[PDB]
RNA sequence: AAAUCGGGAUUC
RNA sequence: AAAUCGGGAUUC
C-alpha cells in the first residue's frame, strides 16, 4: 500500500468520441481513459476520494488545458510518462503539480479562456431558395440590413458551375439510385464551392463588431439553458474577446477562424450560444448592436454552435497562485506549456476538426437547418419583436 | 495489391460503450472496431464496396449472432486468429465463409431470434406512492385486475425494514450533504431488497401467458415508431417465444429470466416495446388478453425497454442454405457455434449486463420512471379506453 | 456533466 | 442504424 499524495493533474484532450470529461459510464468519458492510464501506470490502485474537475467539459468539447484534482501515488519519479504511455494518442497529461488540501478545482478558478474555431464559409448569407433568405430578403417592408454582395457573388459563381455541369437535371427532392449520385455530386460541388470561399475583410470586420458585443458584464440568460432573466447569477463578465485572423489548414484547404473568449465564469454551452448568434447575426447582415437586444427579458432561442469547434483553452487560478505562493506551493500556470500545447493542438486536436468537417460537413449542416425553419429568425429580420 | 474475394463474416459483440452496429463515425461503434481489426489483421487495406450487414443493433444492443458481408483478403490461413487478436475483447468473430456473389445479409435473412435477460424484479407491482400505483389501486370504480399480494408483501417487508432501519427521519425531497446521505442509503436498502426478491410460479405463468399473447401474425404498429396502423408492412410474425426459468447470477445474487423471441422480421425497437408492454401488463395485474387490444388501430405509447438486456442471438438464412447448398456454398448456421458463444455470453454479455444492473440500477430506474408518469397508463387500468 | 422516456423539426 | 437543433417529463 503505497502513499497517496493530494495534487493537480494538468491536461489536455480531443473531445471527440468522448462523452465529455466528467466520468459517466459506461460511456467513454475522458476521466475513465484518464483512470484506466492511472491504473496502468501505477497512480492509483484497485468515489475516488476527492476527485475533482475544473471544467465539465460537453460532449465532443475538446481543452488544451483542464485541470483535476486526486490523491494520486506520486512514488514512481516517471509517473508522467508511464501514464501518458498508457494514454490514447488524443489524450495528453501536461504535468502533476502538488496542492494544498483546501484545493478545489472548481472554487479557485478565478476564470477560463475558451477558443472556436469556426470555419470562414459559415459567415457566408443563407443559400437562396431556404427560408431564412426568403425572410431576410422580403425583408424590404423596412428598408437595416446590410446588402452583402459577397454572399450574392458566392451563390451565383456556384450557380453559374452548377449549371455548367449540371445540364437541367435539377436535383428536386428524395428520401443506390442513380438520382442519388446526382445529387451528391451536387451538393460536394456546392461544399467545394464553399471550402474554396476565402472571407473579405469587411466580413471579418463586422464579426469582430458582432464578437466585442460580448465585452463587459451582461444577463446572458438567453445564452443558456433554464435560466431565468431576473436570477442574479445570470450576469457573466467577458473579459476579453479575440477573433483571429484567417488561416487556411487542411488538404482541402478550408478557411478558419480562431475566437478566443476569456470570461469570468460560463454557463452551460454559453461559447457556442454566443457563437452562434454572432455568426447568424454576421452571415444575416443585421446591426451587430441588435446583439445587445438579445440581453433583454425577452426569451430568445439561441442554437448551440458545434461542440466540434469548441476548446477549453485554459482554467485560470489566480487566487490560488496569488495567496498561496508564500506556503511553498508552486503556481497552477498553463501558459507554461503553451508551446507544447501548441503543437499537440495542432496535431490531435485542430487536424480531428478539419477531418471531421470535411468528412460529416459538420459545420454546413448547422447552417442548413438553420436556414430551413420556419425565435430566432425574427431576432434576425429587420424587424425584431420590439 | 492482394485479392479479394466476398465472404460473409460471423461475430458476436457486447454493444456496451458503442454505437450500435451500423458503423458511423466519429463515434465507436461495432463495425469500426471491426475494421480496425480487419486493417491490423491483414483482412483489408488502406464505401467499403459492398458492405452489407443483417442487423442494424441499436445502442448497446448486444449480439451473440450477427453477420457482415464484404469483400476481404483471405490469404491468410490464419486470419481469423489475427482479426480476434487485434479485437478488444468484447467483440469475436466466430467465422468467416465465402459467399456466392448475389449474397444480400438483409434480403436472405428469413428469421431472427432475439434473446432478453430481464431482471425478475421487474415483474413486482409498482411502488406504493407512485402514481402508477395510485391509479392502479384505485381501479376499484370497477372490480378486472389481480390482487397480488406478492408485490404487497414484498413493500410491506421493505417498509418493516425500513422503519427498523431509520426511525422516521423520513426521507422528503433532494435536488455531499448529511440528509443525501441518508437517502442514499434507504434507495440502497430498496435496491437490495429488489435484488433478494425470487418471482412466485404464478407471476412467472402469467408473464408467459402475456409473452404467448404475442405468437403469430398480428399488427404491430404500436410497438415502433413511424408506422401507420394501415401500413400492410406494419404485420409482423412472431413464430415462437419462450420464457426461461428463473436464474440467479452475480455476486450481488441477482434473478433474471430470458426470453427468447423467433420471429419472421421486426420493425425498430419492437422487441423492446413488447418486452415492455407484457411487463407492464403482468406487473400492474391486467388480463393479458389485453395485450392483443394493442393490435387495434387506437396508438398506444409503449416505452421501449432499456437497450442494455437486449441480444441479437441470430440471423437465420433458411432459404439461401436450402437453395444454394448445391452451388458448394457452405450453409450459413450460427447454431454450429452455439456452444463457443454459449461462452462468450456468460463472459464478456451477461456478465456486463449484471454488472451495469447493479451499479447504474438500469431496469429500476426505467419501470421508476413508467411509475411516475401522470396513454399507456389508461391501458393498464381496468378501463381501457374502449 | 452525462444518461433515460417519449413527442417535434432536420441531416449519407 | 447513428447523429443534429430545440421543446417536455425523469434519473448519483
Ligand atoms: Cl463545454
Ligand atoms: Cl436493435
Amino acid at each position: 500500500r503505497l502513499p497517496k499524495r493530494k495534487v493537480a493533474v494538468m491536461v489536455g484532450y480531443c473531445g471527440t468520441g468522448y462523452h465529455g470529461m466528467q466520468y459517466n459510464p459506461p460511456n467513454p468519458t475522458i476521466e475513465s481513459a484518464l483512470f484506466k492510464a492511472f491504473v496502468e501506470a501505477g497512480a492509483i490502485s484497485k468515489k475516488k476520494n476527492g476527485f475533482m474537475r475544473a471544467a465539465r467539459t460537453a460532449k465532443g468539447v475538446h481543452a488544451g488545458g483542464n485541470l483535476i484534482s486526486l490523491k494520486m501515488i506520486i512514488e514512481d519519479p516517471d509517473i508522467k510518462q508511464k501514464i501518458n504511455e498508457k494514454l490514447p494518442e488524443g489524450i495528453r497529461v501536461w504535468d502533476i503539480e502538488r496542492v494544498n488540501k483546501a484545493f478545489d478545482c472548481r472554487k479557485m478558478c478565478s476564470s477560463r479562456w475558451y477558443e472556436y474555431l469556426l470555419p470562414t464559409y459559415s459567415l457566408i448569407g443563407p443559400k437562396p431558395g431556404s427560408i431564412l433568405y426568403r425572410d431576410i430578403e422580403e425583408s424590404k417592408t423596412e428598408l437595416v440590413l446590410d446588402e452583402d454582395l459577397e454572399s450574392k457573388e458566392f451563390w451565383e459563381e456556384f450557380k453559374k458551375d452548377a449549371n455548367e455541369k449540371f445540364s437541367t437535371e435539377e436535383i428536386e427532392a428524395i428520401l443506390n439510385e442513380e438520382l442519388y449520385q446526382k445529387v451528391k455530386k451536387y451538393k460536394q460541388l456546392e461544399n467545394a464551392h464553399r471550402r474554396r470561399y476565402r472571407i473579405s475583410a469587411a466580413k471579418l470586420a463586422k464579426f469582430r463588431a458582432s464578437t466585442s458585443q460580448y465585452l463587459g458584464a451582461h444577463n446572458f440568460h438567453n445564452f443558456t439553458l433554464g435560466k431565468d432573466f431576473k436570477e442574479p447569477s445570470a450576469i457573466r463578465f467577458m473579459k476579453d474577446i479575440k477573433v483571429s485572423d484567417p488561416f487556411v489548414i487542411g488538404d482541402a484547404q478550408t478557411e478558419w477562424i480562431s475566437i478566443k473568449i476569456h470570461g469570468q465564469s460560463f454557463m452551460l454551452h454559453q461559447i457556442r450560444k454566443m457563437v452562434s448568434m454572432a455568426t447568424l447575426i454576421t452571415r444575416c447582415g443585421c446591426p451587430v448592436e441588435r446583439i445587445s437586444q438579445a440581453y433583454g427579458q425577452q426569451k430568445i432561442n439561441i442554437p448551440k454552435a458545434p461542440a466540434l469547434g469548441l476548446l477549453l483553452e485554459a482554467p485560470v487560478f489566480e487566487g490560488y497562485n496569488k495567496r498561496l505562493e508564500q506556503f511553498g506551493y508552486k503556481a497552477i500556470d498553463f501558459s507554461k506549456y503553451q508551446d507544447e500545447v501548441d503543437k499537440f493542438k495542432m496535431k490531435h486536436i485542430y487536424d480531428k476538426i478539419y477531418k471531421e468537417e470535411v468528412d460529416e460537413n459538420v459545420f454546413n449542416a448547422f447552417f442548413s437547418y438553420i436556414d430551413s425553419f420556419n425565435k430566432s429568425i425574427f431576432e434576425f429580420l429587420t424587424a425584431k419583436g420590439i
